[PDB]
């Protein structure tokens, strides 16, 4: 139960992000989910109803981050739980990877974690309590051909999380990563390609967005106060470390 | 909710083991906790009350294992959740470590995982559902002077868990490890402020972990909310080590 | 023996970078070491002599990268061995870390690996052989207070390397990382015995590593004796961290 | 150059073990390789010639250990380099794995590392220099269906190695693990093309590894060029697994 907690979930329009937002809300938290457009934000406001609000946010833009946080502080208060879910992909074999494909991935998937974390850190340190959870990926640990950029950012946020974790652990704040394997999403939703995927998963199936949300909710709860600088893999056995 | 689930927790007399047993019971599961003596088993039956029973079990003795399981089947049924918590320590620098000190740790902390997992596996495969969770240790991952035997067993059960996880993942069965860092126990409680300081210095969180904290992690992995997690090691060490 | 091989070592002015350049040269390789200034580039030409050359290179500037590669091709040929050693630190606790301190570390310590690798890849693919070795850090694996930016970069370059390794493994090209622990440098040498004691206490080996020790590891991975090693991280930290 | 060093390589009859023995000998070390029978021991003496000797050893019999090290001290001296290569496999899905199969793997592949390391320990600490290298396996890190026992032993030896490394690092002794992926052996050579295809599909490198490649990695770690590497696992698997 998160009664009295304020949670910020970036990229909460659908799939994993939305499941996370709905789950925290269903458990008593006041949730602020974000999208890159005003309409996408409004749609989040629509489903969260009285348990939260949707706001437009660009994790690559310093002014946007500052604007959203002020709005959150004026209507709800300080963020207790930060879930960095915003992310994108720009696949290509190295030789075909554009400088922009690399930079956009680093900025959106890695630098965003730095920016959002620093932005909520202060209040958590004062309150001597907080949760920062970033959605990584199995790719960050095993790497993947054609996704060197995505893997760099996903592996990068782990090193960041470990360092930040060491800086704020004594003040009741945990910093962790939930690394999903293949998750059933609109994209994976025609049938010779799904089986090429299932073949890599011992569980024999794709994970559900709600399954990632359950793991996030666990780490965000008071039941995981002694877990920090840790990566929780949720991949059906696709990879094991 | 564990309603209808039967859980076997080895070494449930106190600390982590007891917290795990009480937590699963409090959430609807019929729990069978074990101890190495009949008296210890009775004390477990006492705190579990109508939600479970305590049984005497020696994880290094096949006859004991089969006998215990035969009893659980008779009174409750097949085990749905297995928590391998039984474990000991026989610390010593390698140059001093006696063969018995090495062997006893291997049999009790590693071979026991093999014996108990194999003993409840068949039924799980048939139901196409199950949970096997072993309590490891940060030591199995970072190593520790004076605990080469303990570290070998704790690291070894991870390799075992990963291998088993791959064999049964398609059958709706998950096999994981929860690796505690420094947890408060009777041993640590009686340490001196000076020694506790030596321990705390290694922990970014600045405190020892609670048995209940490990139990919460175990309960999460044992639930249906962790069906997509297998062959994984969940570290609960306050930042003492990070991988 | 690297006779017949052309190696590019970024940031070879001193310490680890210079040891790497001198070691590859001593073993028969034609070495091109780089620095950020003409003077630095000259110091490198000074110690490499007839076995190589120093060039000015800014790993964050595409123009510079193209210019440098063009020069190596003109005078020496295609790069067979790439050692990404260039890097910097901009330490600070998160709340005190300026955007530019984050941006600079990411561009210099991570994006640089992407840029340089991509610039030597084609020729390697064709020759069906090559070596890409990046100097990471124990910090990339264990993390470190005050170095979240540096940690993010060193951990990210591992994720990059694993991915690249998968793309080129079938073509006789290996992509690895050598992660040093505390290495002796002019800075550490200037520390008082008390200051060093804080560092030494974190290392089981009881001493700082030698720049030459990192160079030896790099030379091993760059040789033909490590053809079956790729996407791997070789830790050289005296036991400071163990994975 | 290992001139003046005495190396003990267990299970040096063929494959990885023999390559290791021949490589260390070729580089100046006096090598003692072992086999489980007198004939196998003689065959090893035959190929080592004036650079070493073959001895019959059972890494599960304490008396054999004392005896073998006894002969070694008498003829050559104290062991400076220990390579734990002896090991076996007893595959089977858990549901059908025999106690003997589990116990045999644990004793031969894990407890053996403890016994031999402990036996050569004192001499090394006294001389403030030594090398202990154990041949692990990728299966120890990734685990493998049908090899829960092999995986437990292989993962367990890393936990063991990390702990011992911590106890002896300050004394100039390093303890490491070289973890091979699929290495070409007579067993793999007899597989059908369909089977080999199954294996190759798991290796980005697109080929099986060679015994000599593992030997080169072992020789590197055993040399003075790897004195700052300890408690580390060097993966040599062609990209089969990446950590
Ligand atoms: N799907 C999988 O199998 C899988 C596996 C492992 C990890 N993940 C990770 O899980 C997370 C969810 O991504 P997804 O691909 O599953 O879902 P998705 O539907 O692609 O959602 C991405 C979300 O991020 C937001 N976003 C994109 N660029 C942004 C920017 N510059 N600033 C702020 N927000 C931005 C999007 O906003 P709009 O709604 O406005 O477009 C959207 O809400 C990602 O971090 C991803 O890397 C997914
Ligand atoms: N305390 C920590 O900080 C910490 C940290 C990491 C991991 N752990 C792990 O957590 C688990 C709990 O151990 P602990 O030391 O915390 O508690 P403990 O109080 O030592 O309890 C050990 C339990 O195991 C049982 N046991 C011992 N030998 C057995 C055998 N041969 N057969 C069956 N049961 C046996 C004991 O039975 P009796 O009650 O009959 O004696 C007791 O219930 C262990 O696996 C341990 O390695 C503990
Ligand atoms: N020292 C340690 O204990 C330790 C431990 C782990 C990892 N490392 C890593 O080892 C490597 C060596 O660094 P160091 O700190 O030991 O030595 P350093 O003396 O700081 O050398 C850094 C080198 O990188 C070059 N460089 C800096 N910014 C550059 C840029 N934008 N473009 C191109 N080159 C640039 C420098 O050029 P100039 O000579 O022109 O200044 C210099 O040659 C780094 O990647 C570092 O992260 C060091
Ligand atoms: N082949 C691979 O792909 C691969 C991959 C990863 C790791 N490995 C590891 O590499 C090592 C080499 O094994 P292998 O299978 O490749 O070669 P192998 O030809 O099976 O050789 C095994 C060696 O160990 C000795 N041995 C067996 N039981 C022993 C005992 N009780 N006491 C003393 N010595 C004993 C054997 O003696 P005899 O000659 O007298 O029979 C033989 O010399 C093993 O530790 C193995 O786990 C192999
Ligand atoms: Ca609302
Ligand atoms: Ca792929
Ligand atoms: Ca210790
Ligand atoms: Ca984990
Ligand atoms: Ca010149
Ligand atoms: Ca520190
Ligand atoms: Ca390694
Ligand atoms: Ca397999």
């Amino acid at each position: 139960n998160f009664e009295g907690k304020i949670a910020l979930v970036t990229g909460a329009s659908r799939g994993i992000g939305r499941a996370i937002a709905e789950t925290l809300a269903a458990r008593g938290a006041k949730v602020i989910g974000t999208a890159t457009s005003e309409n996408g934000a409004q749609a989040i406001s629509d489903y969260l109803g009285a348990n939260g609000k949707g706001l437009m946010l660009n994790v690559t833009d310093p002014a946007s981050i500052e604007s959203v946080l002020e709005k959150i502080r004026a209507e709800f208060g300080e963020v207790d739980i930060l879930v960095n879910n915003a992310g994108i992909t720009r696949d290509n074999l190295l030789m075909r990877m554009k400088d922009e494909e690399w930079n956009d991935i680093i900025e959106t998937n890695l630098s965003s974690v730095f920016r959002l974390s620093k932005a909520v850190m202060r209040a958590m340190m004062k309150k001597r309590h907080g949760r920062i959870i970033t959605i990584g990926s199995v790719v960050g640990t095993m790497g993947n051909g054609g996704q060197a950029n995505y893997a760099a950012a996903k592996a990068g946020l782990i090193g960041f999380s470990k360092s930040l974790a060491r800086e704020v652990a004594s003040r009741g704040i945990t910093v962790n990563v939930v690394a999903p394997g293949f998750i059933e999403t609109d994209m994976t939703r025609s049938d010779d390609q799904r089986a090429g995927i299932l073949a890599q998963v011992p569980a024999g199936r794709l994970g559900g967005a709600q399954e990632i949300a359950n793991a996030v909710a666990f780490l965000a709860s008071d039941e995981a106060a002694y877990i920090t600088g840790e990566t929780l893999h949720v991949n059906g056995g696709m990879y094991m470390v």
